[PDB]
């Protein structure tokens, strides 16, 4: 009924198990009565949660916030972090990242490290993409803890946002990988074009790609029939699953966008909602900007050795 929203101060420790030992818990222990939940990053007034989640006050007094409290609460207690030195070291920084998304919120003094405080309820009315936008989350987040478990026991996380990154872009866009990877690289030269040694980030990045060329060319005809398999039960999983979880809301994106309100509608438009969707997914899963940029990159090149020999 409403969108309430909860802050969990852990400014050092690792985030990755905060997710998957103390919220993923606590959202369980109210799945039935506020099913619909998520969680973000961000990083003013130290680093912490969001938590987001959508009922009724009765509910929150009730159920949502005493399992929040306890749940995560007691993970906190257990792992607590051991902070940072000095948040004002982060100003300048923090001062740039509130202008580039506008926060307009105080950005010092720190919120109390391993903390968890009630903010209330969203703004007042959403706009439709946000809506598009929570429903996606909230419908990703069994996706988030598959991930951070497969990284947690031993696996790579830049190779996860590779076949993520690569299965949404062959799978929902118009005609596929062999045009969409234009897009990839378009994606991570917005990046090295304002960054003043781009010019040796390209060498240091197409170094990795030479060294790894099979690596990356073999995985990417992977994910590539994984996404168009049309027979449940592929060498890989996850993509076929992240595919299945996203094919839904390119629709209703889609919809809404011939029958009109955000902005070749379905073409560039659905596919350029939810690539953007799969970053921010990403982000969700603790990957730099600059290491996506970089995933971002290392798939076009790969893109071009299999695809582009036309």
């Amino acid at each position: 009924e409403r969108w309430w929203r909860f802050r969990v101060d852990y400014h050092a420790g690792p985030m990755d198990d905060l997710i998957l030992d103390g919220v993923r818990p606590a959202f369980a222990a109210f799945a039935a009565q506020a099913p619909m939940a998520y969680f973000l990053r961000h990083w003013r007034r130290g680093p912490h949660l969001r938590i987001y989640v959508s009922t009724t006050r009765e509910a929150l007094e009730a159920v949502v916030r005493p399992a929040i409290e306890h749940v995560v609460g007691g993970y906190l207690r257990a792992r607590p972090s051991p902070g940072m030195a000095d948040p004002s070291a982060f100003l300048p920084l923090h001062e740039r990242l509130a202008e580039l998304e506008g926060e307009d919120g105080p950005l010092m003094p720190w919120s109390p490290d391993n903390t968890i405080h009630a903010e209330g309820e969203r703004p007042e009315p959403l706009t439709v993409r946000d809506v598009l936008l929570a429903d996606f989350y909230a419908d990703t987040t069994p996706s988030v803890y598959h991930a951070l478990e497969r990284v947690r026991s031993g696996a790579s996380l830049p190779t996860i946002a590779f076949d993520l990154v690569v299965a949404t872009a062959h799978a929902l866009s118009t005609g596929g990988l062999p045009v969409a990877r234009t897009s990839l690289r378009s994606h991570a030269e917005a990046y090295l074009a304002r960054r003043s040694d781009g010019v040796r980030l390209r060498e240091l990045w197409r170094d990795h790609y030479a060294r790894n060329r099979e690596a990356f060319t073999e995985r990417l005809i992977a994910v590539a029939s994984s996404a168009e398999s049309a027979e449940n039960g592929a060498h890989l999983p996850h993509v076929r699953e992240w595919v299945r979880r996203l094919r839904p809301i390119r629709e209703r994106a889609r919809a809404l966008l011939e029958s009109g309100e955000l902005t070749d509608s379905p073409a560039f438009g659905a596919y350029r909602l939810v690539i953007n969707c799969t970053y921010l997914h990403l982000t969700r899963l603790g990957l730099t900007p600059h290491q996506r940029f970089l995933v971002c990159h290392l798939a076009a090149d790969a893109a071009a050795d299999v695809y582009g020999i036309a």
